[PDB]
């Protein structure tokens, strides 16, 4: 993966399973467009979501759905969403793991990116 | 003052100070007009965005302005900026802190809504 | 004021209030003897810890009474307490104002040293 | 690994590197026995601190040597370390992940604790 997503819930300290995520990319114009998108796994973790061919440099932003998440659990949070918008690859290819700690008023995201 | 924001920098552990704040709230054809803005002053306060009368219940969406504070440091951040997005309701009685704790690679935000 | 305390609850994006706060200052012994305490107020905050002739440099201990604040709430959390464990020093010119922001299996705490 | 601990740095995004991490166990006198330690790798991990036969219900504090990784990198840290204090294996033996979030003047911690 040149890019994941790692999401874990701060409430029960556990991973946060079944977290809908969608990323974008700005275009030419300076729209967001849809790049990929997937949910969480049971361990927190969405994998496959591109390829190093497909990930090329641009500014991305990972939408990570914490709202529906909260509410399935019968909470009703501050957050419509996290959104995370970063430039990637701009010094050649690179991992990103977007992590995000989730609460129902705040939350961290934290970025660890390697070669 | 029923919408304030803080900003506080983790690496110097200190207020943010002059970070700009951007607001924008989410009009009926899903677009995102401009609502309010400022500088974040010594205290990493940004006060006087709205009143009462022009906070209405609606979707928010909070723009804190990191890369350019991290590079006027002279440090490398990983994030175009940090978004805090959220519905304002019950319109009442309500005041909304939106605070970020701010690193190079990583924020928290959180919100402490009163009264 | 040279040591302020505030605490925000991250589950309900509100204050934490009537948390009780103890701090410790390190003795030649290697031992921690109390120095002062006390329980956040409705704003979450901790004030009158210490004064500035008593606050010399030396090694303190804050302990967040986190577990009781929880168990009040019928929360059932993780950790016993939240520790910060600093050295104060330069003495001056300085107020220093540890935050902390409180999940039930997750906390942040952040410094902000002014002056 | 019934008890793991990982650390990252907010700074540079990316896992800290040998940060010293010792462990200890509360005794029957109410003293902190030593109980484990070791250094993060490569990956920011702590892995082989203890087994599930070594590992019993007690109440256990994970001293994250964060003031000594940060000098060694340059920067006069805030806190002297961070302490994470829980009860562990009390209603049967789990696995516990206990992450840091390291910056300067601030960190954060999480426990994930699975099955
Ligand atoms: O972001 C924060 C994180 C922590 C834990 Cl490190 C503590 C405080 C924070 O910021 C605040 C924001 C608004 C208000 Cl009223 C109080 C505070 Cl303390
Ligand atoms: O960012 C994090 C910071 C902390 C400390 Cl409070 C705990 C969990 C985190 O989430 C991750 C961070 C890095 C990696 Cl590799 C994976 C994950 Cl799930």
């Amino acid at each position: 993966c040149p890019l994941m997503v790692k999401v874990l819930d701060a409430v029960r300290g556990s991973p946060a399973i079944n977290v809908a995520v969608h990323v974008f990319r700005k275009a030419a114009d300076d729209t967001w467009e849809p790049f990929a998108s997937g949910k969480t796994s049971e361990s927190g973790e969405l994998h496959g979501l591109t390829t190093e061919e497909e990930f090329v440099e641009g500014i991305y932003k990972v939408e990570i759905d914490t709202k529906s998440y909260w509410k399935a659990l019968g909470i009703s949070p501050f957050h419509e969403h996290a959104e995370v918008v970063f430039t990637a690859n701009d010094s050649g290819p690179r991992r990103y793991t977007i992590a995000a700690l989730l609460s129902p008023y705040s939350y961290s995201t934290t970025a660890v990116v390697t070669n």
